């Protein structure tokens, strides 16, 4: 029986066997009042003290979304969605800690992705205690709002502000550093890591003032601010802002009982309109993201990057080889999870017109240019192997690596690594490739587990990951000193050095992408 003593009130945990050890795990511990009633949209209002022992011994619930119904009984689309009730009654966090409790123990906070709309803490990739008995460190995760409960924005309006899920997250750090100490964690030494959404969350907490003082250090994988579907603009959040409003009857002229009326509605007529507030949309769409509220986040972050305000410390950035294929099945015409997708000529354009609806004629035949003037017009799965490179660059890959230059020029270290193993339990097809997503699991330790039908060769890349991990989160420097490992490099603005991370041969490689992405960043925003 382990309880511990918090600011709030006492909490009680669970013992946990972790590798014929012991992690003692504290799931749904709150952290803010339940923003119901009165307080949805709002930001998180601080929680006061209760006088009894809180049971912190399940998951507490997701926050309410909007569920991927496309593929039922499929374990690869399944894995994502929410494993707990949903409920607007959902601001709590998990911590871990090894056993015995440590005495100063650095601290890893898992920011969960998405695209803004979904996503939970409690899901079994992100499970903390493997962690917390490998490396000795302590594991916390926050469930933060999404979609238009986390994100609707009417900026300068305090009833509806914006980045309310942003604001989740903040008051969760502060959990942690007015907490921590308590379970044995050093307030001092906490690093932030995050996949997608969660990735390009930590980027902004980079940036936020009010983050500037809850953490120490961060690790972005496959996310980051500049990806073009990470913030939403002034004008875009206020038409879809509006148009939520007239899809429930809640069009008035007075914005402020605008606010009033939706806070009257049932959440689930609230999710079924999300969708319809943008005319066209894509598998990529984030209806309600985070916007330039004048609080958390103080300007436009990309000015904010190329001006050098920002938290000046050391960031870990990565990649996955495959980060487009996901979203293909979802959608462009000709592609399948159950066969091979082979696509024309044709296929591809069209698929542009569904990964690029409101981009101009002129646009789309500027990427078909340069992604199709291959080697030979020989092999079959040129156009399928295109499409999927044109959106795993445009969205993810080229992103990250202008967000580490652009971080990296004003003089802290940063490593990016670029991830190329396919797990050999992805339940997609082959053809998709190292998929987004799915070095998550690898982080967190799962194929350390023997039980569970991964290689041997998992196992040990895993391992490795999970030390490199704690090394950065521990001393800012992601290296594997021990087992004669490929030291990795710092990214620097000029050589652009990164590490790949398989099972086969880690290598030093250099400006990943360098064609493609200069066709991204460069021209392309001008389109
Ligand atoms: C701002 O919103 C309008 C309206 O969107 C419509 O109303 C919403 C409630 C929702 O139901 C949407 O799906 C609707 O589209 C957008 O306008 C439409 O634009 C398309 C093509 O641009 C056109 O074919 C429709 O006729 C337009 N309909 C109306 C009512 O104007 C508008 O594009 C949005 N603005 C931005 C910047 O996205
Ligand atoms: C691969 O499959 C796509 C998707 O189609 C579906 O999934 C298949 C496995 C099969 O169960 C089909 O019945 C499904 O339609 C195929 O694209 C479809 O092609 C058909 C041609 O008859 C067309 O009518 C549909 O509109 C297409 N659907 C989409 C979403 O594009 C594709 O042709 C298959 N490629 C192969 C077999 O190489
Ligand atoms: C590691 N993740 C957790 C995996 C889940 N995925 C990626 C897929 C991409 C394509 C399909 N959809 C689903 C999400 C959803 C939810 C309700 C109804 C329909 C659909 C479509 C998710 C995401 O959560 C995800 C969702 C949206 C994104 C938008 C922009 C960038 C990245 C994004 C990543
Ligand atoms: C897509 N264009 C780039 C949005 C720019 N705007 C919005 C600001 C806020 C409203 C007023 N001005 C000026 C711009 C201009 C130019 C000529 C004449 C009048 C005006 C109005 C534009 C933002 O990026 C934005 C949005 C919210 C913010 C909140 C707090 C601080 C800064 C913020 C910045
Ligand atoms: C815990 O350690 C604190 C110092 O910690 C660290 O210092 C900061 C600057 C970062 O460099 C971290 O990565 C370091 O690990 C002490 O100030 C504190 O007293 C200690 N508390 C204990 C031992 O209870
Ligand atoms: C908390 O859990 C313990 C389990 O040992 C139980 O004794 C106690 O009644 C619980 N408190 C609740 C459910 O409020
Ligand atoms: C809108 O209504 C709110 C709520 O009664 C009120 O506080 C505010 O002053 C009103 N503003 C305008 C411009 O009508
Ligand atoms: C280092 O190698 C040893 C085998 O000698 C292995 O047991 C250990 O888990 C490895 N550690 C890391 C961090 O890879
Ligand atoms: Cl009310
Ligand atoms: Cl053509
Ligand atoms: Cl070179």
């Amino acid at each position: 029986d382990i309880i511990i003593a918090t600011k709030n009130g006492k909490v009680r945990g669970m013992q946990l066997t972790v590798f014929g050890g012991t992690v003692t795990a504290f799931l749904g511990i709150p952290y803010a009042q339940p923003p119901l009633g009165r307080l949805r949209f709002k930001k998180p209002q601080s929680l006061t003290k209760w006088s009894d022992i809180w049971n912190a011994t399940k998951y507490a619930n997701s926050c309410c979304q909007n569920i991927d119904q496309s593929f039922p009984g499929f374990h690869g689309s399944e894995m994502w969605n929410p494993n707990t009730d949903l409920s607007e009654d959902c601001l709590y966090l998990n911590v871990w800690i090894p056993a015995p409790k440590p005495k100063n123990a650095t601290v890893l906070i898992w920011i969960y992705g998405g695209g803004f709309q979904t996503g939970t803490s409690s899901l079994h990739v992100y499970d903390g205690k493997f962690l917390a008995r490998v490396e000795r460190v302590i594991v916390v995760s926050m469930n933060y709002r999404v979609g238009a409960l986390g994100f609707l924005a009417l900026p300068g309006n305090p009833e509806a502000p914006g980045n309310m899920g942003l604001f989740d997250q903040q008051l969760a750090l502060q959990w942690v550093q007015k907490n921590i100490a308590a379970f044995g964690g050093n307030p001092k030494s906490v690093t932030l890591f995050g996949e997608s959404a969660g990735a390009a969350s930590v980027s902004l907490h980079l940036l936020s003032p009010g983050s500037h003082s809850l953490f120490t250090r961060a690790i972005l994988q496959s996310g980051s601010f500049n990806a073009p579907w990470a913030v939403t603009s002034l004008y875009e959040a206020r038409n879809r802002t509006l148009n939520l409003a007239k899809l429930t009857g809640c069009s008035r002229e007075n914005e402020t009982e605008i606010i009033k009326c939706l806070r009257n509605k049932d959440p689930q007529e609230i999710l079924l309109n999300e969708a319809f507030v943008v005319p066209y949309g894509t598998p990529l769409s984030v209806n309600f993201g985070p916007t330039v509220d004048g609080d958390f986040l103080t300007d436009m972050p990309d000015i904010l990057l190329e001006l050098g305000q920002f938290k000046k410390t050391q960031i870990l950035v990565g990649v996955n080889k495959d980060e487009g294929t996901a979203f293909l099945v979802y959608g462009a015409p000709g592609f399948s999870k159950d066969n091979n997708s082979i696509i024309t000529r044709k296929e591809f354009q069209e698929g542009l017109k569904i990964f690029f609806p409101g981009v101009s004629e002129f646009g789309k035949e500027s990427i078909l240019f340069h992604y199709t003037d291959w080697v030979d017009d020989q092999r079959p799965e040129n156009y399928r192997e295109a499409l999927g490179d044109v959106v795993g660059d445009y969205n993810f890959i080229c992103p990250a690596l202008e967000f580490t230059k652009k971080f990296s020029e004003w003089g802290n270290n940063a490593f990016f690594y670029y991830f190329e193993h396919r797990s050999s339990k992805l339940p997609w097809p082959e053809w998709m490739g190292v998929m987004h997503g799915y070095e998550i699991e690898f982080v967190f330790g799962l194929p350390l587990e023997r039980r569970d039908q991964y290689t041997k060769a998992e196992e040990i890349l895993s391992r490795s990951i999970v030390k490199r991990w704690a090394n950065f989160a521990k001393y800012g420097n992601p290296q594997e000193t021990q087992n004669n490992s490929t030291s990795w490099p710092v990214f620097k603005s000029t050589e652009q050095k990164y590490l790949t991370l398989n099972t086969e041969s880690t290598r030093i490689m250099t400006k990943l992408r360098a064609q493609q992405c200069r066709f991204w960043t460069s021209f392309f925003p001008k389109v």
